[PDB]
């Protein structure tokens, strides 16, 4: 099926080493891999009705509006953890369309 | 949906820059990402009709029973691209099953 194709990308993404995640157009969490609940330290369940303001530090020092403009942007910000760590990142945004929902793609090193 | 989930992964692997993609138990692909239709130089639509054993040069060389008991397993190969170019790649596999489906996930780096 369509969703057999998906599922497959599924497994993929959540065996791959880099932190990786959706959020969408509010910059809630929509999808998180393994690899980004283990960095933020939450479960999935809690991230997943989480925004990126409870562990980007520095949210509001991002001009969001010329970021999504760019459409596809790197940048360094500071993530708090679940246990408390503050730790530099580097996160890699695209912005996508899928239908009525505007979302984007984001990748995340440990810096 | 558990189908709106997964899309939201396929976008994600796709997005990744690492050639991913997974293998059914006879070595077919199943599911590529953007990344490895541009390494091996294949369409999308070529690769889920073909198996490893036309890309890996050195496919009969490994001892692929041994392969399946280790379950995760790194290790190097030659790929041949659609265009004719040879080059060193290491591959790094998971094997997992999904209902009846045995697969495995693949990372590739172009060495």
């Amino acid at each position: 099926q369509s969703e057999l194709e998906f599922k497959f990308a599924h497994y993929l993404i959540n065996n791959a080493v880099e932190a990786s995640f959706c959020l969408g157009d509010n910059w809630q969490f929509l999808y998180v891999n393994d690899a980004t609940c283990r960095m933020t330290e939450y479960s999935r369940e809690q991230l997943l009705s989480m925004n990126l303001q409870d562990i980007d530090v520095d949210f509001a020092l991002h001009d969001w509006e010329e970021i999504r403009q760019k459409n596809n942007y790197t940048f360094k910000t500071r993530y708090r953890s679940q246990s408390g760590r503050i730790f530099l990142v580097e996160m890699s945004l695209t912005f996508l369309e899928d239908q009525e929902r505007r979302f984007s793609c984001v990748f995340v090193r440990e810096k």
